[PDB]
């Protein structure tokens, strides 16, 4: 109810869009001061603006506050309630001795070319196509990569948003 | 050394400078972007134009992702390291049961203006300053105070840093 979210006070508003975009609850305070929202549409479009609205170090720097897939914290229960449950659910908590293997190594090519995180949209993929999309992804130019992961940030926000 | 610093894995430098700015790492994050540092000032001057950058609404953000004064998660025992021992530096991890209601008041009145929390050096206030600071700045402008408590994060910030150092 877009009605009772347009009521909340910015402690409350924070607590819980907070982490739409992972570990980066400044751009959902940011936003608070747009209110009253129209829809959840309108909260949506002002997120992706303001994300818009920062130099490429700061696009770089929300990817850095996200998770590798597979990785370290995934391997200790220490992901967000949210990075867990997509995680979960793309096969990463299931996946076998080779399957961790190869993507500790995908993963660390990936941040040696392009000095972030790589990061999708887990919720709309599977183990393949995100082994695919790594491969992929990894022959990019940098600035077309940094718009493309920029892109997956947004998809998992708006799932994120829509499952509050 | 700042040739220690200059070397570090982003996933590294996010852990040791995630936290300069409160609740902020995406600030660290993004500065890491810079690299090579030339000193301290460097790193303090990258976080200041990042900030400078940002809407009013992103300043606004920044504000409101900290903890009030002797406020819920003080009293819950959930601030992160460095703000408590900032708010216990300044006294308030040991006030009594009026104090406690009257910066509750205080805050409440300074929220309900301004639309975010009121921020200030708690490193470099006493209990009494802070009241005093609470009550001035109340007057101010909301433009004129967005400034003056982004000032304050710098502040923090500053101290932050060399603490780590």
């Amino acid at each position: 109810d877009i009605n009772v979210v347009n009521a909340l006070a910015y402690e409350d508003f924070v607590k819980l869009f907070g982490n739409v975009v992972e570990k980066c609850p400044l751009i959902s305070a940011a936003i608070w001061s747009y209110r009253p929202f129209k829809d959840l549409a309108d909260i949506e479009a002002r997120i992706s603006e303001f994300i818009h609205s920062l130099p490429d170090s700061g696009k770089e720097g929300i990817l850095r506050c996200h998770p590798d897939l597979a990785g370290r914290d995934l391997q200790s229960g220490t992901l967000t309630p949210e990075s867990q449950e997509e995680q979960s659910q793309a096969g990463m908590t299931t996946l076998d001795s080779a399957e961790i293997v190869h993507m500790y190594r995908l993963n660390s090519e990936y941040k040696e070319r392009f000095g972030f995180p790589f990061v999708i949209c887990a919720r709309l993929n599977n183990k393949a196509d995100i082994v695919r999309q790594l491969s992929e992804r990894l022959k990019n130019r940098r600035t077309a990569e940094l718009e493309c992961a920029i892109e997956e940030v947004k998809k998992i926000c708006s799932l994120r948003l829509h499952s509050i």
